[PDB]
């Protein structure tokens, strides 16, 4: 089940002196290394399309997900604010806490950040978040706690205790007054694009097509705005998927992708998402996993094998279920024929057992 | 779903003349390699095993499936005893004295091809009843392939029926009264994979079998497998389960009912079968430690496994829904905790080397990848 909407709407903060100012700083971090850009040629020809390319961010950092990039680089803008200084380079900052809400990506990245700086993070998950990503969490020596909460309360909490604690709410969506964090965070996440666009150029084909999956839309709107900035004049054809239970950037455009799971769009995002997005997709579970299983299991000749998790494959099980299931040719309207498409793989196997029961076991829910 | 039954009944046709003559055979036919046997050893210990290893048969002669080797060495030895002499390549004067051989045979898809393909090789005719993609791959050996409306022992019996009738050779890999020569055969043939596996295990100091997992359909390839290993490890014979699926599952219902004698029943298509060999049963009951009925969800997990080994580790391959049913039980087995038990009275620990039958790829490419991509 694929849910259309194209984009009536559709016709800056990620423009290239940001970029470089990003990409400076990573380069100087720990485990800093371009992730491998997978040519996925041969399901290229088994689904009739020019060229799938699929970043894989499972690599970044060492963390299993690309997020590490936004929280490191909105931790450093912080702190270089803090201290009134560029980010060109304790005792100032030694009472600094972070404090954030995450399905656990996003809290990781953060947490890795403040352990890199010995500095305290506190972080809380929703009801139901997956006991090995808090452990992961509470493994770079950040408090962590499962709530009873939702998402967007959990979100709301990690508010209320920055304001009563007086710690630095490092929160990747933005709310009237709350934005300029979560702008330095979408600003961070664009190193993934630089790199992709980059890695392309040394004599691939660019993207007619881009398929980014979204939570609140930061993710998105970095990617998508850095690649609309690089292309002015022949800007890709932009999908965004949303699982159908949290899908507000659908449903603002009609007025266990854990990752994905938001139920309030990033004000900061949208009007990149709104003013650039050409078709709004809501997707069943099942092309997650579908996603995660073809990632996994290429066929032995041919395309390279990664490990793609449930937020992270959700692109190659859409496009799969795009050129494949006939009962959407007609939308394939999206000018999907022998198109070079853009995914990217946000995580990796972020809970193994949820991972192995997927894509082993044949869990499609 | 795992049903168990050990054999009351545990306690020579597979000697080591037949495996060279066997062999020698095999050899001097196109495309014969050895086979590879993939150690599984990244998934040995995620599982809390010694060692796994799985013949991968889904290269054999480039048909995606082990029974070729039966199939050949039986059409094989019936022309050298038409012909009177001991075993090619022939005389096309000495193809007058066979021009009128018609093979016929009905199959789910696997020994049909391994008969077509024989034939072909001799530019003899083959007909072919089956019970769209594994008839069409029969139909390019040159063979004729007919997709009947009957079930799959029906199907044997048309098979029958038509070379009494027609005086077409029978090319049966299951048996009858006054019908076991080719058979036993067939049954025979299948022993080279297992020579090569202990071969390529002995020749990379690896520890041999403790345990071998063998699926059934009618018995004959489980008896030419485990007949080899117990001839070859007389002292240490391994212990042997034999699997097969729920609704298929004669064998172990034979051992259910404990009177020594086959008994019939009334997703694995090449296991599909109701009437066990009557030449193979002997082997199965005197060796057999425990018979295993299972659900299809296990052979599809399997076929995912074999497929998708973590990135940096064992080596990914293609096994078919007939084929991966040894690792999909081995990996409930040992992982399923309702099992634990089974597990340890079947003696699968850390200290067990285990070895799987690949018996084919994928025969039919949408089913694998309805599978193995979309659950």
């Amino acid at each position: 089940q694929f849910n259309t909407r194209r984009k009536k709407y559709g016709t800056s903060l990620l423009n290239g002196n940001v970029g470089h100012e990003v990409l400076a700083f990573h380069k100087k971090l720990p485990n800093y290394a371009v992730t491998p850009l997978h040519n996925l040629a041969h399901l290229s020809q088994r689904l009739g399309l020019g060229s799938i390319h699929i970043k894989d961010e499972s690599w970044r950092f060492g963390l299993n997900a690309f997020k590490g990039l936004g929280g490191s680089y909105a931790v450093g803008k912080y702190l270089a604010d803090k201290l009134q200084c560029d980010i060109n380079s304790k005792e100032k900052i030694k009472d600094c806490v972070f404090v954030t809400a995450t399905d656990g990506n996003h809290g990781r990245g953060v947490a890795w950040a403040a352990e890199q700086l010995g500095l305290k993070a506190v972080v809380y998950m929703p009801k139901g978040s997956s006991l090995i990503r808090a452990e992961n969490i509470r493994h770079h020596g950040a408090e962590c706690t499962i709530t009873d909460l939702n998402y967007d309360d959990a979100v709301r909490l990690a508010h209320r205790m920055a304001q009563t604690k007086g710690w630095v709410l490092l929160q990747d969506t933005a709310w009237t007054g709350y934005e300029e964090i979560p702008t330095w965070i979408m600003q961070g996440y664009m190193t993934l694009a630089v790199e992709a666009y980059e890695q392309l150029a040394e004599n691939s084909p660019l993207p007619t097509h881009l398929i980014l999956q979204a939570g609140v839309g930061s993710f998105a709107g970095s990617v998508m705005g850095y690649f609309v900035e690089k292309m002015q004049e022949n800007i890709p054809n932009i999908i965004v998927v949303e699982p159908h239970q949290a899908n507000c950037l659908y449903q603002s455009a009609v007025m266990i992708m854990a990752g994905l799971a938001c139920g309030e769009p990033n004000i900061i995002s949208w009007p990149i998402i709104r003013d650039n997005t050409s078709c709004f997709i809501s997707a069943d579970d099942c092309l997650a996993a579908k996603g995660m299983r073809i990632s996994a299991a290429p066929r032995p000749g041919t395309d390279t094998p990664f490990i793609s998790g449930e937020s992270g494959a959700i692109g190659v099980g859409l496009l799969y279920e795009l050129m494949n299931n006939m009962h959407y040719q007609d939308l394939a309207r999206l000018q999907l024929d022998a198109a070079h498409v853009l995914l990217i793989s946000t995580e990796g196997d972020t809970s193994p057992d949820i991972y192995e029961d997927i894509v082993w076991n044949g869990r499609s829910a």
